[PDB]
Protein backbone atom coordinates (compact mmCIF):
# COMPACT_ATOMS: atom_id res chain seq x y z
CA UNK A 1 0.00 0.00 0.00
CA UNK A 2 1.01 3.64 -0.42
CA UNK A 3 -0.55 6.77 1.04
CA UNK A 4 -2.16 9.16 -1.42
CA UNK A 5 -2.09 12.93 -1.02
CA UNK A 6 -5.69 13.53 -1.96
CA UNK A 7 -6.83 16.46 -4.04
CA UNK A 8 -8.01 18.28 -0.91
CA UNK A 9 -4.63 17.70 0.77
CA UNK A 10 -2.84 19.53 -2.02
CA UNK A 11 -5.57 22.16 -2.26
CA UNK A 12 -6.49 21.25 -5.82
CA UNK A 13 -9.00 23.22 -7.80
CA UNK A 14 -11.94 21.14 -9.00
CA UNK A 15 -12.15 20.33 -12.69
CA UNK A 16 -13.55 23.05 -14.92
CA UNK A 17 -14.97 21.22 -17.84
CA UNK A 18 -16.51 17.84 -18.42
CA UNK A 19 -14.28 14.85 -18.54
CA UNK A 20 -15.23 11.69 -20.41
CA UNK A 21 -15.61 8.51 -18.35
CA UNK A 22 -13.49 5.35 -18.51
CA UNK A 23 -14.35 1.81 -17.49
CA UNK A 24 -12.19 0.51 -14.60
CA UNK A 25 -10.15 -1.59 -14.09
CA UNK A 26 -8.04 0.06 -16.77
CA UNK A 27 -6.06 -2.13 -19.16
CA UNK A 28 -2.97 0.13 -19.30
CA UNK A 29 -0.71 2.27 -17.14
CA UNK A 30 1.29 5.04 -18.78
CA UNK A 31 4.37 6.56 -17.16
CA UNK A 32 5.14 10.21 -17.86
CA UNK A 33 7.30 12.98 -16.52
CA UNK A 34 6.11 16.54 -16.13
CA UNK A 35 9.35 17.72 -17.78
CA UNK A 36 9.62 20.73 -15.47
CA UNK A 37 11.40 21.40 -12.22
CA UNK A 38 11.93 18.72 -9.62
CA UNK A 39 10.57 19.00 -6.12
CA UNK A 40 12.19 17.65 -2.96
CA UNK A 41 9.99 18.57 -0.02
CA UNK A 42 6.31 18.60 0.87
CA UNK A 43 6.00 22.36 0.34
CA UNK A 44 7.50 22.48 -3.11
CA UNK A 45 5.88 19.26 -4.34
CA UNK A 46 2.46 20.50 -3.27
CA UNK A 47 3.13 23.84 -4.95
CA UNK A 48 4.34 22.14 -8.12
CA UNK A 49 1.08 20.19 -8.11
CA UNK A 50 -1.00 23.36 -8.01
CA UNK A 51 1.21 25.06 -10.58
CA UNK A 52 0.90 22.13 -12.96
CA UNK A 53 -2.84 21.94 -12.53
CA UNK A 54 -3.14 25.68 -13.08
CA UNK A 55 -0.87 25.60 -16.14
CA UNK A 56 -2.68 22.68 -17.74
CA UNK A 57 -6.12 24.09 -17.02
CA UNK A 58 -5.28 27.70 -17.91
CA UNK A 59 -2.71 27.42 -20.72
CA UNK A 60 -3.38 23.95 -22.18
CA UNK A 61 -7.13 24.42 -21.48
CA UNK A 62 -7.52 20.89 -20.02
CA UNK A 63 -10.51 20.29 -17.76
CA UNK A 64 -8.16 19.29 -14.92
CA UNK A 65 -4.60 18.25 -14.27
CA UNK A 66 -4.00 15.64 -16.97
CA UNK A 67 -2.86 12.66 -14.91
CA UNK A 68 -4.43 10.27 -12.43
CA UNK A 69 -1.44 10.30 -10.10
CA UNK A 70 1.76 12.32 -9.81
CA UNK A 71 4.86 11.42 -7.87
CA UNK A 72 7.01 14.03 -6.18
CA UNK A 73 10.74 13.81 -5.58
CA UNK A 74 9.75 13.65 -1.91
CA UNK A 75 8.38 10.18 -2.71
CA UNK A 76 4.74 11.19 -2.23
CA UNK A 77 1.92 10.20 -4.56
CA UNK A 78 -0.57 12.98 -5.35
CA UNK A 79 -4.08 12.31 -6.55
CA UNK A 80 -5.12 13.75 -9.92
CA UNK A 81 -8.15 12.70 -11.98
CA UNK A 82 -10.22 9.74 -10.86
CA UNK A 83 -9.29 6.49 -12.61
CA UNK A 84 -12.85 6.48 -14.03
CA UNK A 85 -12.17 9.82 -15.72
CA UNK A 86 -10.24 9.82 -18.99
CA UNK A 87 -6.83 11.45 -18.69
CA UNK A 88 -5.39 14.17 -20.89
CA UNK A 89 -1.88 13.11 -21.82
CA UNK A 90 -2.13 11.09 -25.05
CA UNK A 91 -4.97 12.37 -27.28
CA UNK A 92 -6.50 9.39 -29.14
CA UNK A 93 -4.52 7.10 -26.82
CA UNK A 94 -5.98 8.47 -23.59
CA UNK A 95 -8.52 5.64 -23.58
CA UNK A 96 -8.20 2.88 -21.00
CA UNK A 97 -5.04 4.30 -19.48
CA UNK A 98 -3.98 5.16 -15.97
CA UNK A 99 -1.58 8.11 -16.30
CA UNK A 100 1.14 8.41 -13.68
CA UNK A 101 3.55 11.33 -14.00
CA UNK A 102 6.76 11.77 -12.11
CA UNK A 103 7.24 15.39 -11.18
CA UNK A 104 10.49 16.58 -12.75
CA UNK A 105 12.58 15.98 -15.84
CA UNK A 106 14.12 12.55 -16.14
CA UNK A 107 15.78 12.75 -19.52
CA UNK A 108 19.23 12.57 -18.00
CA UNK A 109 18.87 11.33 -14.47
CA UNK A 110 16.44 8.90 -12.85
CA UNK A 111 13.83 9.91 -10.29
CA UNK A 112 14.75 9.46 -6.61
CA UNK A 113 14.49 5.94 -5.19
CA UNK A 114 11.57 7.03 -2.98
CA UNK A 115 9.67 8.15 -6.07
CA UNK A 116 10.39 4.94 -7.93
CA UNK A 117 9.35 2.87 -4.90
CA UNK A 118 6.17 4.94 -4.64
CA UNK A 119 5.34 4.25 -8.32
CA UNK A 120 5.79 0.48 -7.94
CA UNK A 121 3.71 0.48 -4.76
CA UNK A 122 1.08 2.58 -6.51
CA UNK A 123 0.79 0.14 -9.41
CA UNK A 124 0.35 -2.73 -6.97
CA UNK A 125 -2.26 -0.73 -5.09
CA UNK A 126 -4.10 0.26 -8.25
CA UNK A 127 -4.41 -3.44 -9.17
CA UNK A 128 -5.64 -4.38 -5.68
CA UNK A 129 -8.17 -1.56 -5.77
CA UNK A 130 -9.49 -2.56 -9.23
CA UNK A 131 -8.29 0.70 -10.83
CA UNK A 132 -5.87 -1.22 -13.03
CA UNK A 133 -6.24 -4.73 -14.41
CA UNK A 134 -3.85 -7.32 -13.08
CA UNK A 135 -2.60 -8.21 -16.58
CA UNK A 136 -1.94 -4.56 -17.38
CA UNK A 137 0.22 -3.14 -20.11
CA UNK A 138 2.81 -0.77 -18.73
CA UNK A 139 3.85 1.87 -21.25
CA UNK A 140 6.01 4.95 -21.35
CA UNK A 141 4.33 8.18 -22.39
CA UNK A 142 6.50 8.15 -25.54
CA UNK A 143 4.86 4.89 -26.64
CA UNK A 144 1.43 6.56 -26.77
CA UNK A 145 2.24 10.20 -27.57
CA UNK A 146 4.86 12.00 -29.65
CA UNK A 147 7.07 13.05 -26.76
CA UNK A 148 10.36 12.30 -25.02
CA UNK A 149 8.38 11.82 -21.82
CA UNK A 150 9.05 10.14 -19.36
CA UNK A 151 12.63 11.00 -20.29
CA UNK A 152 15.33 8.61 -21.38
CA UNK A 153 16.53 7.70 -17.89
CA UNK A 154 13.10 7.04 -16.49
CA UNK A 155 11.95 5.25 -19.64
CA UNK A 156 14.94 2.90 -19.39
CA UNK A 157 13.89 2.00 -15.86
CA UNK A 158 10.20 1.41 -16.58
CA UNK A 159 11.09 -0.88 -19.50
CA UNK A 160 12.51 -3.19 -16.85
CA UNK A 161 9.37 -3.23 -14.72
CA UNK A 162 6.80 -6.02 -14.72
CA UNK A 163 4.30 -5.83 -17.57
CA UNK A 164 6.22 -3.36 -19.67
CA UNK A 165 5.00 -3.78 -23.25
CA UNK A 166 7.04 -3.00 -26.32
CA UNK A 167 4.04 -1.83 -28.39
CA UNK A 168 4.37 1.55 -30.09
CA UNK A 169 1.02 3.18 -30.74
Amino acid sequence: EVPIVTRAEWNAKPPNGAIDSMVTPLPRAVIAHTAGGACADDVTCSQHMRNLQNFQMSKQKFSDIGYHYLIGGNGKVYEGRSPSQRGAFAGPNNDGSLGIAFIGNFEERAPNKEALDAAKELLEQAVKQAQLVEGYKLLGHRQVSATKSPGEALYALIQQWPNWSEEML
